């Protein structure tokens, strides 16, 4: 299997320098201190395994997996809901990229109950031949909704329970709003 | 302060090494592959300013602020309360240091909400002298707890100055509530 | 001096990025799995001490810093001379920055014998500020070089004024180590 | 298959581990207002492809690898042949873990020209299942000792006339060390 693995050294490449980047921008706040609206981000590439089962799933040519926007993926977290807005400023006024698609879950959620938005960019990779690009699918949440999305994504391993969980995730919602209201202590 | 920083050096590779050891649980589960007791790792080095401070409001003499148990700390972070104990469990069985002091407050969160299960070991360090030990507070939290405390730390963190506080107690409530709801969802796919 | 570390932060972000973005290069070969023109690649970020030191040095007004050239610097280290022109030739193929500079002190060493290639990149810092240039150096060296340059360096870093005894010639020892890397050339040659 | 990656598993953590424990060795010294002994420190575990012909050629039957020295390996890399010793100490000083073999190929280095001291130790790794003893071979050299073994390394890819210059370019290395360690000397009477 160092087939599939080969394919993917540019993906894992893309991933890294978008750490690097993005994990750096809460950096700049570090010294102005303020707030930032990054609080982490993560990265990962799809396992091969992964890959082949998405691409059957939604009937990709083998020969066209490319255009499948999250083999590789970055995750950023915020605190509040308002943050996701601010962080998308930034990466469209980003031009070490460029934004090719886009899927609002926060205004409407999933019938999951899942709650994120998701923007792919076209990351511009160097290479010892020359210049490929590779899509990069950046998903932007707040902790609450990574809170119910880990635990849901891991459930993975009935449907009363898929109610439930559509119950949690609006609770999480609920709880989310609240921290928003309650930073109206800027009554300061 | 290059005074201060000599102080700190030990203190910052205490946290880097057991980074690396706890992220090595997490590693682990990957393989084997159910659902990992560790979520992520981290772990920070307290600011001089804030170990001044700290030091202020709690007496404890200048000379004496390396018994201020949380210089360095890590933060582990879990999906399930469940997920806690196995790691609870991790540590204390670990050779490559001792726990010298526990803190529950999951069992009893504090009266601003916060919950969190603290644990403070006293970790060895080579150096180039001979062996140095330095305590190092480990925190547990789930996703939940995290939620909360990430927002109302920063909150905080701005002066701190009243209904706002009581409306935090009960987001820790509902946090907990959430906690709980996902722990039954969990058992109930057992099923 | 809080006033440099905010200064400074565009600085070690370009060069964490570079970092990255080189070792990627070297990556690229752990799969063809046949020799890499680069074995490592490290970063520094001047500190303030230094910076002040290398700016009434160079005569560089403090409030155009801007203008110094290797505030940030990376270095690469291969294994062969011929590695440095592989790895030249990428540098300069590379669209993600560019090249403004370039002192070829392998050719032409200096004084004291030192060897290297130099050459300094306009590297595009995005922020939110908007976006961002800064000047980062690359160093590109033979580990034969960088062995000699790392230890005249440490040297060089006791009061910086030094006997001519150790001065009958550290170049001799630069002289050596070229030589050293024209013999393992030369070995290499020998392919058959 | 599988059961490799399972089995590197507590190679590559013990690897992860003394890459942090030593990288911070230097950094006792950012502050020292001295010279570090450590310059740089890399590492690796072995790929499975070397750890069978390896085995397949030091004739080590398989059901007992685990008793081959460098499936994981870190190595340190001075600028001095003096600093070799000081680490070396230090190393055998430490207590987070148990020097059970060396080999000092810098005082008897061996046909090729190799030189560098080896330092195998026992390091007992806290698992989940409880405490597990693994082999690492960490690697201590100079710069120069590094310049020569690397690219001697990857000429895996023979002519007995190239055996010699490759010897001798060793040894060019080696005085090359010790001119620079003489150089050294006289640099502090100042
Ligand atoms: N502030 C904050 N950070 C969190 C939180 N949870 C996780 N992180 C961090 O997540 C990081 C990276 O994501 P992870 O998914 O845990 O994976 P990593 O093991 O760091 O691999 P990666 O670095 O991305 O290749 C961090 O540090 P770095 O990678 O930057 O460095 P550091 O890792 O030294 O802490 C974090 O501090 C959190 O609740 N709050
Ligand atoms: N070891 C060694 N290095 C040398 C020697 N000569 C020049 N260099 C270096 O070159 C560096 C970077 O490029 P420049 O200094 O701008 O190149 P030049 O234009 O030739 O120097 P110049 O501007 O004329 O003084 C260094 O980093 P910095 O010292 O500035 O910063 P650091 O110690 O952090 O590495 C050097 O130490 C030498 O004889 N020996
Ligand atoms: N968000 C939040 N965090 C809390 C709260 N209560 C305690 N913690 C934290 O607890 C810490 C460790 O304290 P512990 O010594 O384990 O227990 P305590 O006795 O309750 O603290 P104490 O000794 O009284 O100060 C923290 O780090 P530090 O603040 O000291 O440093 P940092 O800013 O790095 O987080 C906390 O922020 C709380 O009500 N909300
Ligand atoms: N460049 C170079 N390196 C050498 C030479 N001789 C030995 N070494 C190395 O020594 C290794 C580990 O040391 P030891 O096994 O303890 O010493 P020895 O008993 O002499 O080797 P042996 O057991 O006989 O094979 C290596 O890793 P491995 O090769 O096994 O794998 P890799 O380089 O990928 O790590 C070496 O390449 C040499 O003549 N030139
Ligand atoms: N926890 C959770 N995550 C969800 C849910 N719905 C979508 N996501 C995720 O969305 C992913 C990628 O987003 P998109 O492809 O842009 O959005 P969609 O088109 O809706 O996905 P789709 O085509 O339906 O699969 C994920 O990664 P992958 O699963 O593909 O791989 P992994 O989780 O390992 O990263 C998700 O897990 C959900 O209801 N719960
Ligand atoms: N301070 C110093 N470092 C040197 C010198 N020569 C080479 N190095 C190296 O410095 C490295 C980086 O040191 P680190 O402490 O690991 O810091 P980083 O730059 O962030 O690398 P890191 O990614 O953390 O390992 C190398 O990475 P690796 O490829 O080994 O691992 P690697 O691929 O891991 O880089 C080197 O080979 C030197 O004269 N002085």
């Amino acid at each position: 299997d160092k087939q599939w693995e080969r394919f993917l050294v540019p993906y894992r490449q893309a991933v890294e320098e978008l750490k690097v980047k993005l994990k750096g921008i809460r950096t700049l706040y570090e010294y102005e201190d303020d707030h930032s609206p990054i609080e982490f981000v993560t990265g990962r590439v799809k396992p091969v395994a992964s890959i082949l089962e998405k691409a059957r799933r939604k009937s990709i040519p083998l020969h066209e997996i490319e255009t499948m926007q999250d083999i590789a993926g970055l995750r950023i977290m915020c605190q509040f809901v308002d943050d996701i807005q601010i962080v998308k400023e930034m990466l469209f006024a980003r031009k070490d990229f460029t934004v090719v698609d886009q899927r609002d879950y926060i205004a409407e959620h999933k019938e999951s109950g899942y709650r994120s938005y998701h923007l792919v960019v076209l990351y511009p990779l160097q290479t010892v031949s020359g210049e490929k690009h590779v899509l990069v699918e950046i998903q932007i949440r707040t902790l609450a909704m990574n809170f119910w999305a880990t635990i849901e994504h891991s459930l993975y391993k009935p449907e009363k329970v898929k109610l439930r969980l559509q119950r949690a995730s609006e609770a999480a919602s609920r709880l989310d709003e609240e921290m928003s209201e309650i930073r109206g202590v800027q009554e300061a």
